[PDB]
């Protein structure tokens, strides 16, 4: 084995295909994978990607916090980041927008 | 810096938070990070994890190959795995759905 899929963000597409996809995936070699579509005499068809689109990273599945002010009629803009405990270092701001439920 | 917040699967969500996403970002300890919201007299907010949710994994981005039959009016139901083009070995199938446009 070794090979797996850990993780698709899009599970369906379009008959016409072209869509983009991000998958996480184990260990892999970047020039030696290949995502292959079929069904079962045999119909299959392959994901368009190059070497430069696959790279190792961390992932973090997390819940979001609750914004302060519950009861907004409007959406309110704001911005997340990633801290260091240590050293409070912290990661170029990012912008999230929550809204009202 | 090398704190860098490569990917997020949703940027947006409801002021009731307590919804799980998927952050991808560079190299960090799992035990030393933490998502931070915040909004410039200050306001923050926390994303809620654990160090068992925080792993290295492969991230491939490519684009979907287009199904056989183009002209279907039926979601079609096939499978997506992961070959090694070397010795064509693969990883266990996942389902997914083509739907007509």
């Amino acid at each position: 084995s070794n090979l797996k899929i850990v993780r698709m963000d899009r599970t369906a597409g379009c008959v016409t295909g072209g869509e983009e996809i991000m998958l996480l995936c184990d260990k892999v070699q970047k020039d030696d994978i290949q995502i292959r579509f079929y069904e079962e005499g045999v119909w299959e068809g392959f994901g368009d990607f190059s070497p430069t689109d696959v790279h190792r990273q961390f992932a973090i599945m997390f819940k979001t916090p609750k914004y302060k002010d519950v009861n907004i009629t409007k959406p309110a803009s704001v911005f997340v980041q990633l801290r260091r405990k240590s050293d409070l270092e912290t990661s170029e701001p990012k912008p999230f927008l929550y809204y009202p439920e």
